[PDB]
This record gives structure tokens, sequence and C-alpha cells, in this order.
């Protein structure tokens, strides 16, 4: 796809006048790097909310899987993208999606110590009891890494 890497490339840089003309001409919304990421992706990665926005408009698949099993949530989650979280659990995403080791968006928001992150994954239903591949839960993370107000609310 000639225009599906364009819109990658323009989704990361965050060139919303390119990517709005890269879908106006037809590009693939769910277009994939190499690495299985697509535009949502690597604008919920980077923190370009406007780009998740026109994205999401566009039907961008929310829960779209990288080959390490990533969705956009757990990327914007671990990234502290608080704005993006919340755009993309009001469209649908999966609050308690597992990637390749297991880890949810809230072992990730716990593991870098974003409260107001973790704070909106728990209402939007994410579940504390969930363990990773090692038999991490959210709330161990936040113990292993002294903590104390995250520990409290997990």
């Amino acid at each position: 796809s000639d225009l599906g890497k364009k819109l990658l490339e323009a989704a990361r840089a965050g060139q919303d006048d390119e990517v709005r003309i890269l879908m106006a001409n037809g590009a693939d919304v769910n277009a994939e790097d190499t690495y299985g990421d697509t535009p949502l992706h690597l604008a919920a990665r980077v923190g370009h909310l406007e780009i998740v926005e026109v994205l999401l408009k566009n039907g961008a698949d929310v829960n779209a899987l990288d080959f390490s099993g990533s969705t956009p949530l757990h990327l914007a989650a671990k990234r502290g993208h608080l704005e993006i979280v919340e755009v993309l659990l009001k469209y649908g995403a999966d609050v308690n999606a597992d990637d390749t080791i297991g880890s949810t968006p809230l072992h990730l928001a716990a593991d870098t110590g974003h409260l107001e992150i973790v704070e909106v994954l728990l209402k939007y239903g994410a579940d504390v009891n969930a363990q990773d591949k090692f038999g991490k839960t959210a709330f161990d993370i936040s113990i292993d890494n002294g903590n104390e107000d995250l520990a409290e609310i997990l």
C-alpha cells in the first residue's frame, strides 16, 4: 500500500492536514507497518490526540493488535496520554486487553505511575486481579515500585 505507508508516517508525525488528505484519497485507515502497528497505534503512542480522533471517525479499529499483542489503549496508557485513553475508551477500546506477556492497560499505567489513567481504566471496568504472565497484578506492580498512592486505589 503506497498510501498506507504515507498515512502511517503522517499519523506518527502529527501532520493532520496530510492525514486528512490521504484518507480522502483512499488510504487504508488500518494500514500496518512491519511491526503490525496501525496509524491509530502510532498516534496513540506518540500522543497526537487530533490524529487519534480523526482516525477513529474514519473507522479505525480501536482494538487493532500489533505483533506484540498491544492495542492502542496499551500504548496510550503506558505513555501517559490521558485524553487519548479517554477517547479510545469512549469508542469501545477493550479495557482488559492482554498483550504478549499478559500486561493489560492497567498494568502499564500502574508501572509508569499514571494515577489519573489508572482511575479511568478502573471506571471502565479494568480487572484489578488480572495477572501478567509472571504472576504480577497492577497492585503488585505498585508495591514493587514503592508507589503508595497507586497501591491504595489498586
